[PDB]
């Protein structure tokens, strides 16, 4: 007959992009599932025998090397941050980002973004390091958005910043260009046409936003004690993974108990 | 005169054990503070100019290389986990670690250990991978215990497990020995003298517990679908860093806005 929805869902979970098998012919739901199962089992086994690195962790280690080798300091800051940091980010309790905050206790939350801890480091480091100040962080970030397709509730941000001299948009577009060229991902920076400083740039791969990027100074810097030019960009690693491996669903790239390196773990 | 308490706190924040400056003599507080501010500013400059890797990230990457080399698959599983996983770990709403949990919504919590997600990986991978199953994860864990001196509220665990053949106490002690020999840390393993399976092991550095390790099976295995022998050990990376760098206070090893690579950021 014709594959029911559960049979369709079940095969979509077992399918990978490299799979060539004819997913429409005379075979029952159930040759097809068994075939994919055998393919996905051999995929885990090959992983276990020859590689054994997690994709999310591996990409994290590769991005780290890129920025360290470019003069950027590697920051590991708290994931649990004061709720007051969200307030000085300008996310008041009527904005749309305001409703996506995982609160913990009364006073704390899971950081939805890396910027506020990075604002603080930039302020403290400016007392001890020579111009310009270049820092970056990679790590977990949380938001109650999960439209499922392009959006996770638990994801991994990269965020880098330069502060002081050299902080132009053509320098910022030159860092993003080397980064994505090193990753092997094509892009496409949209924004205002003749924007010098102050406004955001988007890094696109198709209809997929890989990053929002900022050419400071911006009025928010005063709330953080930052008084200096700066440029910076935030990238979601799961979207990057989605691009390199052609994942259909971004959940294939996330921290998970259901997928490992894009392979279903329910075999 | 003799130092006040705000003054003594200031010098302890700026001190490092490599320092030989005599914290007791005829010098004024400001003279000692300025020497230390000098030493610490140059420590970060040297870090920014030539090193640039964070101690916590860098230690995480080297532990991964070690365990991948030995045949352990690298896992990246969720940090926000269901509250029900906690109770299935033997913490009822009456136990001691139950009060220390960071609840997020009404269902989920910040994981205080890696065991539940690793249980699920062990059960799922048995299906697909040959005997024995060897896995490990490194990442954030959250406990409301933080007496400060040796506990952190936000910390980083390594947790490794083998399941199937080779799950003997002898081979659990051999892994741990190779690992701490690799990281250059003296240790001693305390346990039941005649314990074969079922009980825990404490790996100690003097008074500081580095790890609790387990020679399964244990009764808890029923709740996670595990019916094979296994061995496992959980380790704290900030504790490892505290011993390796002789940190007086474990705060200096953590995710923090206050200390970079053991060095205060308030200079
Ligand atoms: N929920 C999410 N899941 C995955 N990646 C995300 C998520 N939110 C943000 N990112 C990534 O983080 C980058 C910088 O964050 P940000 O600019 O705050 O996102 P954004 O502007 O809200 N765009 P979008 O996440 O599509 O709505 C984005 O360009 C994405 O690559
Ligand atoms: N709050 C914490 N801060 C830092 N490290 C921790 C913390 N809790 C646990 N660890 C580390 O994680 C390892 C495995 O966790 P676990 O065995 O559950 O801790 P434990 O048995 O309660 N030992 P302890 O919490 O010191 O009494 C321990 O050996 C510690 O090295
Ligand atoms: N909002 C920033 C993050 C950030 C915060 C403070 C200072 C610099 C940066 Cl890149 C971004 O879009 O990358
Ligand atoms: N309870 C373990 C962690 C764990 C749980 C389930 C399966 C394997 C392991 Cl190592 C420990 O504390 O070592």
């Amino acid at each position: 007959p014709a594959l029911t929805k559960s049979q369709t869902d079940r095969l979509e979970v077992l399918l990978n992009p490299k799979d060539e098998i004819s997913l429409n012919s005379g075979k029952p739901f159930r040759e097809l599932e068994s075939e994919l199962l055998s393919r996905r089992k051999k995929d885990l086994q090959q992983i276990y025998a020859e590689e054994r690195e997690n994709y999310l962790g591996k990409l994290e280690r590769e991005i780290t090397r890129f920025f360290v080798d470019r003069g950027f300091l590697e920051i590991k800051s708290p994931i649990l941050i004061p709720l007051e940091y969200i307030e000085r980010m300008g996310i008041d309790n009527d904005t749309e980002l305001s409703k996506q905050i995982f609160r913990v206790d009364k006073n704390f939350c899971l950081r939805p973004m890396l910027a506020p801890n990075l604002y603080n480091y930039l302020r403290k480091l400016d007392r001890a390091l020579p111009d310009p100040i270049k820092i970056f962080e990679i790590g977990p970030c949380y938001r109650k958005e999960s439209d499922g397709k392009e959006h996770l509730e638990e994801f991994t941000m990269l965020d880098f910043s330069q502060m002081g001299s050299g902080c132009t948009r053509e320098n910022l577009e030159s860092i993003i260009t080397d980064f994505l060229n090193h990753l092997g991902i094509d892009f496409k920076i949209v924004g205002d046409s003749c924007m010098v400083f102050g406004d955001t740039l988007d890094v696109m791969h198709g209809d997929l936003e890989l990053s929002s990027a900022v050419v400071g100074p911006i009025p928010l810097d005063r709330e953080w004690g930052i008084d200096k030019p700066w440029i910076g960009a935030g990238f979601g690693l799961e979207r990057l993974l989605k691009v390199k491996h052609d994942f259909k669903n971004i959940k294939r790239a996330a921290r998970s108990e259901s997928y490992y390196n894009g392979i279903s773990t329910n075999l």
